[PDB]
């Protein structure tokens, strides 16, 4: 009697491992994670302000090309980003979407 919203994000480990973790269409990247006691030691530390340059992962295909566009400050940060693939940026960002029901993600 009041509401209620929850997805499922996906998190490939660095090693080829596969993390699940449920967010939520208005969540924030990193919380999740960090929620998730974050199994990926090496993600963002600077909660997403851009002053880590730690982050960056992969996004699902056909996600990607959903997600909200970027700076070019963000854009820079998103550079540091390893083998920066065709679908990889900066997140710690933005909000999970109906578009990230289960979100599949890889972490380079
Ligand atoms: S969390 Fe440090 S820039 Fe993304």
């Amino acid at each position: 009697s009041s509401s209620e919203d929850k997805i499922t994000v996906h998190f490939i480990n660095r090693d080829g491992e596969t993390l699940t973790t449920k967010g939520k269409i208005g969540d924030s990247l990193l919380d999740v994670v960090v929620q998730n006691n974050l199994d990926i030691d090496g993600f963002g530390a600077c909660e997403g302000t851009l002053a880590c340059s730690t982050c960056h992962l992969i996004f699902e295909q056909h996600i990607f090309e959903k997600l909200e566009a970027i700076t070019d400050e963000e854009n820079d940060m998103l550079d540091l980003a390893y083998g920066l693939t065709d679908r990889s940026r900066l997140g710690c960002q933005i909000c999970l979407t109906k578009a990230m029901d289960n979100m599949t993600v890889r972490v380079p």
